[PDB]
């Protein structure tokens, strides 16, 4: 017999829409960018709560998963760090001498990444072709790292983002996107049945970030297998060229069909 | 104006009352008791979200605030670790050779502290006289650490707890309770007006823990001064004998009236 805990908040004393991720990254950088300074708190639409240390977004390349290290190791040409956050991936390439630009819709994340030394365009992925200034791009390499394939969202959201990237892609461009290939545990079974009731696609969660009295917008998130990634590319301008696995993580190389 | 985010949750898919603190401590111990394993997420009743690393409850004595180190160094006799959590304080005293017993109302916290090597009675503070086994007590030293004076709650709640501790106290027993002497923090000015609208005591926050789908019950939390503490002690069996400060933190010694 479950006992509902009830919701916090009341008119005039409730969480408000804002930029919690930017605020968390800023507080983390304020203290040096090390561990146990600020924390990313994620809330699912059933109230499921999970947190992690924001210091992961400032870690050097030596502390990344191998899939992320491979991607930055092989990036060539003009690079766009898609969803750069604090810019940890694009910064490693900027040190190496590459021409790197980042894009992120979080104003606080954009400012933090610029402070660390990365040029960042503050825009949604779907606004990339319209807001990309002259002289920027086209890009030979797109970084989609930090479970970037899961950041793409539901199939309709993913195809829209992939279309905007192709609009600013150079001939022969590649997307270096990492992901996770894990079996669905039985804990999500209740949540997965909730998705089927609401007509939502399987495998995805609807989550948002929480910090202080600030809340982000709901967005869809998942861990996408390489096979499901290949399916979402059917009919788009990208082919799944290769998949390199590091245990349960993988690095997918998407090649532009032009 | 700012847009409210709206709460999450639905029947059968909503946060439930449970033991999130026990789950967090369990997840931290299972990983080795280090940092960046599990995180304690706290939600105020207006939705204000903060988090911290659960590794603090497994920290060595050198990492404790100085007020906690002072209390542990001078503990003597039969010791009761009041609200022991993962038992870091009582464990150090048992390593030093003292007869220590912990008490905590979280079943998972009690189970974690037992696995670490501390005897724990699962009980609420006011249940201590009824649930204390025959072979335990009376106690010469009560540990009330980790802002233990703020955990006492409102004056009515604090006096009930202090009365229960007195029932199981040896003649001349002392309570080593640490606290925070912080002036009115400007960041809680609006929340304090909410307290006044609702007729709640000044200086308190109504908070709860969130982890996964589990939620703790609401409880009152404060940072009370030694002067406020002495006021609460008026009419009790305890006298404020000394106060030792370490910046905003202090360690109060409460002696049992004969
Ligand atoms: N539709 C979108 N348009 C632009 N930026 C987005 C969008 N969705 C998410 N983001 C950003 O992408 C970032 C995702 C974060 N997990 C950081 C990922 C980053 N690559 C890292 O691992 O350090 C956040 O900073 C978001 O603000
Ligand atoms: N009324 C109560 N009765 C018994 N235990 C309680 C009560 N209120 C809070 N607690 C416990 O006290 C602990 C509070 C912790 N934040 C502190 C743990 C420990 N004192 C430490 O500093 O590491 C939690 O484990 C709660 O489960
Ligand atoms: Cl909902
Ligand atoms: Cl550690
Ligand atoms: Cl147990």
């Amino acid at each position: 017999g479950p006992v509902p805990a009830g919701a916090a908040g009341a008119p005039g004393h409730e969480p408000l829409l804002g930029d919690p991720f930017g605020a968390v990254l800023r507080r983390c950088l304020d203290g040096g960018g090390t561990r146990d300074l600020a924390f990313e708190v994620v809330e699912r639409d059933d109230g499921f709560i999970i947190a992690q240390d924001a210091g992961i977004y400032f870690a050097p390349p030596g502390e990344w998963p191998p899939t992320e290290q491979w991607a930055v190791e092989r990036a060539r040409g003009r690079v766009l760090d898609v969803g750069c956050g604090a810019g940890r991936h694009g910064l490693a390439l900027r040190e190496a001498g590459l021409d790197v630009l980042g894009v992120d819709s979080s104003p606080g994340a954009a400012e933090v990444a610029r402070e660390r030394g990365l040029d960042v365009l503050e825009a949604r992925f779907t606004e990339l072709p319209a807001r990309l200034p002259d002289g920027a791009g086209p890009f030979d390499t797109f970084l989609l790292l930090g479970n970037g394939t899961g950041l793409l969202g539901t199939p309709a959201q993913a195809r829209e983002t992939l279309g905007a990237l192709a609009e600013v892609a150079a001939p022969g461009a590649v997307i270096l996107g990492d992901g996770l290939d894990v079996p669905v545990p039985p804990d999500r079974a209740a949540y997965e049945r909730w998705n089927a009731e609401r007509g939502r696609p399987e495998g995805f969660v609807r989550i948002r970030l929480r910090d202080r009295l600030l809340v982000g917008e709901w967005f869809d998130y998942a861990m996408i297998s390489p096979d499901d990634l290949g399916r979402v590319l059917a009919g788009t301008r990208w082919d799944l060229a290769s998949v390199e696995r590091a245990g349960v993580r993988y690095l997918a190389t998407l090649r532009l069909r032009d």
